[PDB]
């Protein structure tokens, strides 16, 4: 709802929106990431990390692999399109990308790259 | 804000909150039930129900037995405590219940009964 | 035992076994699956579909939105490396593969592609 | 077989097993808990908690309010049957406990209650 969308990351490690709609006349879009719990980020810390569908899974174990001072994310990955730093209850983080980035007709996934939060902290993006 | 709430349960078995707060100074709480997705109600309805979290496993139990044409509803079941009607894709419902119905020190949970639903699509509710 | 495995998937969405190991001397394999419970089909099927872990995702978007008359999955879709049909409370279905299909150094990834099981009803396949 | 009987939590956040049955001439009953992958306690603690399915949701609840000191487990809480302490890769525990604590009829749930876990670790125990 117009050319950004506020989302939350909670303590039973899921996102309060589980699919994103980007619309073509945005040049950019911007995400608002907020964690409304009452647990750490060593234990329950969220980012929003953005790739089409297919490299998902790729960036979710590289990024496990890197550890929570590089926010679970690999330096330099070339398939995260957008992401946030992750945070913690009460901590917030915004990212704003180029909608020129996406193409119509291509599946992207936002999702948590912190260990295991992806199975359920995942949804769908489309240029609309 | 205020007395209510909006959720919203979706296409990927979730609600949008996992965890609701109704203040002691409201005399009703109103919960304003959406499904975002667009699937039936008879692969992925959704309902939003009240009970102690001590009573949220036989509810659940009776209404998975009850059936879609009963909104999985244990028809009169005494430890629901309020309760709105099973939605599919762009159906609507509210409650609107009286918050001496709560108290204070006892542990709620809100959650769908439709089958398996109430593994993801759960929530805890407090008077505080 | 041998070239086959006899899988069984619940009415509470989950597979009995997290891991499936594929022996490289079986010249094909052969999966069994059963669903143990009550419920139907179109409310808890079950079917066991295999892809890459990169290409998993994408299956199961794609095959949510496929319907039921096509087991919740995509009509020709390559990515599926097998899959048995969708099946309720009761019923049985087999699936035979050749193992050729098969890379090691690759990892595999089996779930049920009914609307919201995926995150539940899932496990991985390593062909050792 | 018996009197015993060894499960896995793995990185993924499933347990090996989804039931466990309780031979009623048991007069001790052993849980043998390891954990495969390659994460911490912190990140992917997995603890085994019994209790009956009634009291499943509240022991999860406030046990994710008792802290990572507390294995996220309330102390003395009068619901939990019995336990192992939380764990992380690499290591194992085990917890006898008594079977005249269970009672035929009366449905058991184990399950993790590290934050979010018992979404996907949780299982049925029951005594044959
Ligand atoms: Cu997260
Ligand atoms: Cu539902
Ligand atoms: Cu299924
Ligand atoms: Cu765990």
């Amino acid at each position: 709802a117009e050319c950004s969308v506020d989302i939350q990351g909670n303590d039973q490690m899921q996102f309060n929106t589980n699919a994103i709609t980007v619309d073509k006349s945005c040049k950019q879009f911007t995400v608002n990431l907020s964690h409304p719990g009452n647990l750490p980020k060593n234990v329950m810390g969220h980012n929003w990390v953005l790739s089409t569908a297919a490299d998902m899974q790729g960036v979710v174990t590289d990024g496990m692999a890197s550890g929570l001072d590089k926010d679970y994310l690999k330096p330099d990955d070339s398939r995260v399109i957008a992401h946030t730093k992750l945070i913690g209850s009460g901590e917030k983080d915004s990212v704003t990308f180029d909608v020129s980035k996406l193409k119509e007709g291509e599946q992207y996934m936002f999702f948590c790259t912190f260990p295991g939060h992806s199975a359920l902290a995942k949804g769908t993006l489309t240029l609309k």
